């Protein structure tokens, strides 16, 4: 399709943020306007790194400017990471205006707070983006894709098993969100911890018989190491997909999660080529083969399979 507006991060090396979300959105032909969060050196995750981050007057700054010359009217609206409870606060404002302009608007968001190893308490942004994401952010998006651990920052609820999974989905759906997809998940799953599952669910309508909800479970082939950007990524080409399948929640994640295995094995397969069998590939040596994966980003050889419910 065509116009998204999207607030991230961007990197000099490597792919996060904005690096990682517009060559997607790009080859799959979409028109990404890209607001840049931050700019650094490269993630915080090599041992240094160097750069600036934008405050939220200057992101005001550059939304005056697309007001302006009206030339703000967009379909989808893209977010990830942030850091400033007030940079949040902002990009809800601009995604409430950009709603009018276009009915059909829809807010992706990846509510980024934190990460899970097995059940617990604090995450990678300050504690205080929490009721923001919750009372104000998550209220106004059409589309999130959390951890497990955020989902259970948002409802407030522990997830001990699945189907207490998919009721902490119904509260995030009755919060806004007629699309919850949670990423990444503890949960062992029919068929080993060698794999990672991940879960997906649409309360979507027809005039009354009113009420539609739509499941399913993906259960994609883990890989032994530490990634960065692999959400950015992901919710990237979500967005593209359910672009197309618009009441099929199955069909979209379906090839989505197809083809983040070829960018990431490939990615592992040059990753260690440069230690070959023998010492840990360094940050620098596991960014993504994003270009790399020109040919697959654009054809995901659907690799796997879903249940709905
Ligand atoms: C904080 C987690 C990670 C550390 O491994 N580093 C990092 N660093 C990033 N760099 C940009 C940045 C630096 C400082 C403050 C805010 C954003 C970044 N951008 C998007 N993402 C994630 C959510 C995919 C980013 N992640």
């Amino acid at each position: 399709e065509c116009r998204v507006l999207s607030i991230q991060s961007h990197v000099v090396r490597g792919y996060v943020g904005n690096r990682a979300a517009t060559f997607p959105l790009q080859v799959l032909g979409f028109e990404v306007d890209a607001v840049n969060s931050v700019q650094f050196s490269n993630h915080t995750g090599y041992s240094h790194w160097k750069g600036q981050v934008l405050n939220s007057d200057e992101l005001q700054e550059l939304y005056d400017g697309l007001k302006l010359n009206h030339v703000n009217q967009y379909d989808y609206v893209l977010t990830g990471y942030t850091r400033d409870k007030s940079f949040l606060a902002m990009v809800v404002d601009i995604v409430q205006e950009l709603k009018q302009q276009n009915p059909r608007l829809v807010y992706v968001c990846d509510p980024v707070m934190g990460d899970q190893r097995n059940g617990e308490g604090a995450m990678y942004v300050p504690d205080d983006l929490l009721p923001v994401y919750r009372e104000k952010v998550v209220p106004v998006a059409d589309i999130i894709t959390p951890n497990q651990f955020e989902a259970e920052l948002l409802t407030g609820r522990k997830i001990h098993s699945q189907e207490e999974a998919l009721e902490v989905m119904d509260m995030l759906h009755s919060m806004g969100p007629d699309t919850v997809v949670i990423t990444s998940s503890n949960l062992l799953s029919p068929r080993g911890s060698d794999y990672l599952m991940a879960l997906g669910s649409q309360r979507t309508r027809a005039p009354d018989g009113s009420v539609v909800t739509q499941r399913i479970r993906m259960e994609m082939h883990k890989v032994d190491a530490v990634f960065v950007g692999t959400g950015d990524l992901f919710a990237a080409m979500l967005l593209a997909w359910t672009h197309k399948h618009p009441n099929n929640l199955k069909v979209a994640c379906e090839k989505t999660v197809s083809a983040m295995h070829h960018v990431l094995q490939r990615t592992i397969k040059c990753a260690k080529a440069k230690s070959g069998e023998g010492v840990k590939p360094s940050p620098a040596q596991l960014e993504l083969r994003m270009v790399q994966s020109k040919k697959d980003i654009e054809s995901p050889e659907i690799v796997v399979q879903a249940t709905v419910l």
